[PDB]
């Protein structure tokens, strides 16, 4: 059996609930944390499963963890550490980002209230931002490859290659994307990361640059079947990815099916 799985068998309905089986709790984290610029810890409270892998996730230029805040509850409650982070500055750029993203990480596995550590398996651990945010986790996984996922959120880099990246990665692109157009981001983004790597690129049907920030059923339920996948290694989750999605809301779906 796999060690990793959590909560009950999936189903569609499942992966689009605004809540999982897990109920949340939070963890405050002041600005005086090294490396960043702190944030919120959501996590799971019951224990009797085990521990559970991470995600942090990073906001765009000139925002803040508010813009990310609808992600904690609806993803933790499925059963991850969800770390929504300030940045040190709001104008910090995209390798910033990702530098700050893997600083909150080691937070978690090194400094976290023994509440969050002893519900943490620190060998599984995620990145995931909006716009110069996604930037950023493309970033961070050139940075530590060791990383079990990668979700860029119509992400914003002036980078466009990302040959070298072995950290499964998922975009997400918003059609009418006027800040990080999907044309001159995310699309240039997918075509550089390997063929061999376990990928998908999503398209948001008619969206917006702030889509990530406003709760989104199709966002919400092909994050958490990423992170199920390969945080925790759930092949109940691969239904979901392999075939490709084709949800009405999706514009374009391209992957690397199947994922072994
Ligand atoms: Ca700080
Ligand atoms: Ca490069
Ligand atoms: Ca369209």
């Amino acid at each position: 059996d796999n060690p990793y799985e959590r909560g009950p068998d999936p189903t569609e309905d499942s992966i689009e609930a605004i809540r999982g089986p897990f109920s949340v709790a939070t963890e405050r984290v002041s600005s005086f944390a090294s490396g960043f610029g702190g944030g919120t810890i959501y996590y799971p409270r019951e224990t009797d499963e085990g521990t559970f892998g991470a995600v942090a996730v990073a906001p765009g230029f000139t925002a803040s963890q508010g813009s990310m805040s609808w992600y904690g509850e609806r993803v933790a409650s499925q059963g991850f550490i969800v770390f929504t982070i300030d940045t040190n500055t709001r104008l910090d750029q995209p390798g910033q980002r990702g530098r700050q993203l893997l600083a909150a990480l080691d937070y978690l596995v090194e400094r976290s209230d023994r509440k969050v550590r002893e519900r943490l398996d620190p060998n599984r651990l995620a990145v995931m931002g909006h716009a110069m945010g996604g930037g950023g986790s493309l970033e961070a996984t050139v940075m530590r490859p060791s990383l079990k996922a990668s979700i860029p959120l119509t992400p914003w880099n002036l980078d466009k290659t990302w040959g070298q990246v072995q950290v499964p990665t998922f975009i997400i692109g918003a059609e009418l994307d006027t800040i990080a157009p999907v044309s001159t981001h995310a699309k240039p983004f997918y075509e550089s990361l390997p063929s061999s790597l376990p990928k998908a690129y999503m398209e948001l049907d008619g969206a917006t640059h702030f889509a990530p920030n406003i709760p989104n059923t199709t966002i919400a339920k092909y994050v958490i079947s990423w992170l199920k996948r390969f945080v925790d290694e759930d092949t109940r989750y691969s239904q979901f990815l392999c075939p490709n999605p084709t949800d009405r809301a999706i514009e374009e779906y391209r992957s690397t099916c199947p994922y072994k």
